[PDB]
DNA sequence: TTGTCGCCCTT
DNA sequence: TAATAAGGGCGACA
């Protein structure tokens, strides 16, 4: 994986474009098959044959913020997507332990890291909010879970509203009713009398990483799971409620819309970067809608988990 | 003795 | 559209 430097359709071994590579160099095969976007500068193209480019990183260049941007081949992306099946199943098998951890700690002291993590984990499994790295709060004013501040928590005598601007300037509103098990512990954690402070003031990126490590997943996996679970809940409800029934094609489209709105991102992004491919393939089958119809949601969730488990050949 | 930071990869 | 932005995860650094 030698680094080669790109400039105006031709390739060099040199930082400042003296000394061009060989004419027959395999990298030129790659350049026939991909277009370097012209908004980039300092473009590096990796010397390899097209067939190997397919499978991994292809080139990287700097956008106008000065950020390094990374471009991958179609096989790399395919493997990426194929992983969502296993993640969905993986999270599903640790939910019982996650809840167990949550409920052990939510009766604890207000400034206990474990109590704070418990709440963190319960907001996450409830609303699928992104991790919220400090970095993006400084750079872009983006708030996610870890970067939530007391000003983002509005208290009413019957509900708590969490309101904040997340990724891509998208505005989010989540609501916690009195009956919700998040009410009591969230009201206890937040301090009205200092709005400029972080909600999870005893946590940090490192604390979260260490804590989640025990379930063998990453916070983003909780979000990937939440999107699939919500899809399944809506799909199940839709089949269960909607006048005779539309085509599976349109039933998936509706379920994806509903799910995307709950989660708060576009339908296209939901289908493409979140949904387990097997679920998407499984639900197309018309005969399968008979199966769904006669089930409680729990036995439905199980059928899907099982099929994804074993169609994944594991 | 821990809060940034770069690199890679994801959305 | 057609052009191409901004998130997370992990480990090194002082």
């Amino acid at each position: 994986m030698r680094a080669l430097f790109y400039k105006d359709g031709k390739l060099f071994t040199d930082n400042n474009f003296l000394n061009p590579v060989s004419d027959n160099n395999p990298a030129y095969e790659v350049l026939q098959h991909v277009k370097i976007p012209t908004h980039l500068t300092d473009v590096v193209v990796y010397g390899q044959t097209w067939e190997e480019a397919l499978t991994r990183l292809i080139f990287v260049g700097s956008d106008s913020k000065g950020r390094r941007q990374y471009f991958y081949g179609k096989m790399h992306v395919q493997n990426r997507n194929a992983k969502r099946d296993r993640i969905f199943v993986r999270v599903y098998n640790v939910m019982k332990r996650i809840n167990s951890f949550i409920n052990k700690n939510i009766k604890k002291s207000s400034t206990d890291s474990n109590y704070q993590l418990a709440v963190f984990m319960l907001m996450e499994t409830m609303f699928f909010i992104r991790f919220g790295k400090m970095k993006y709060l400084k750079e872009n004013e983006t708030v996610g879970l870890l970067t939530l501040k007391n000003k983002h928590i509005e208290i009413s005598p019957d509900k708590i509203v969490i309101k904040f601007v997340g990724k891509d300037k998208v505005s989010h509103e989540f609501v916690v009713h009195k009956s919700n098990r998040l009410y009591k512990p969230l009201l206890k954690l937040t301090d009205d009398s200092s709005p400029e402070e972080f909600l999870f003031n005893k946590l940090s990126e490192r604390k979260v990483y260490e804590s989640i490590k025990q379930f063998g997943i990453r916070i983003k996996d909780l979000r990937t799971y939440g999107v699939n679970y919500t899809f399944l809940y809506n799909f199940w409800t839709n089949v269960k409620s909607i006048s005779p029934l539309p085509s599976p094609k349109k039933l998936i489209a509706l379920t994806i819309k509903q799910t995307a709105e709950v989660v708060g991102h576009t339908p296209s992004i939901s289908k493409r970067a979140y949904m387990a491919t097997t679920i998407l393939e499984m639900v197309k089958d018309k005969n399968f809608l008979d199966v769904v119809s006669k089930t409680t949601f729990d036995e439905f969730l199980s059928i899907v988990v099982d099929h994804v488990k074993s169609s994944t050949d594991g």
